[PDB]
């Protein structure tokens, strides 16, 4: 048959300019971030996700997720505290 | 929203003038909004299968994993027609 | 498949300031790249992958990859090749 077939939903990794690694997390539905030197993960203050599967940072520091399941794009302008749905 | 008619979106990338890459999984294809813009186009591509990965170089074109074709396909910038690597 | 070849249910893609072109063969546990105008893919030095999924590139080529689904992000550090568990 093959009657039920899904797909895995992607995990997305990003590194800024400064060489920050940016990794999406189904599990806990967040994006965390890790600066290389300091032996901390920050949780970045997106709200609301649902298996967030893509991740990119721009030369800003902006940071924007695929929010699979709730079907948008999300970004947090750096430094702002605020989420923006695109 | 501003982006406009996503399902199940795959990938972003984000290019150096801050426009931002989507792929759009659920409807084959994927779109693009320039940095703090209304409008959303939808790129050229042709023939796509669930379209997971984006990314984009320093000369604006653009690479995306046709995850149901198992291939990479690209545009260059300004291009109406795709090259499978 | 011209360049490419033997993908199975590619992932995320990346590309360096040289223009090689970084792609996450999930379904084969691999990550490959394609050099500028090369006709030869090469599979990089990870081990131990597991579906892997996202993919970026660093300035000095460091690769990094989401893997195990949801477990862990791998780098491959570019010259040594030593890989770590970020
Ligand atoms: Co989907």
């Amino acid at each position: 048959s093959h009657m039920f077939t899904g797909l895995n939903t992607p995990h997305g990794v990003a590194v800024d300019s400064a060489g920050t690694v940016y990794v999406t997390d189904h599990g806990n539905n967040r994006v965390v971030k890790l600066a290389a030197g300091s032996n901390t993960q920050t949780v970045l203050p997106f709200t609301g996700l649902n298996t967030p599967s893509g991740v990119a940072v721009d030369s800003a520091g902006t940071v924007y997720v695929t929010d699979h399941g709730n079907n948008r794009v999300v970004k947090l302008a750096a430094g702002s505290n605020t989420q923006t749905v695109l």
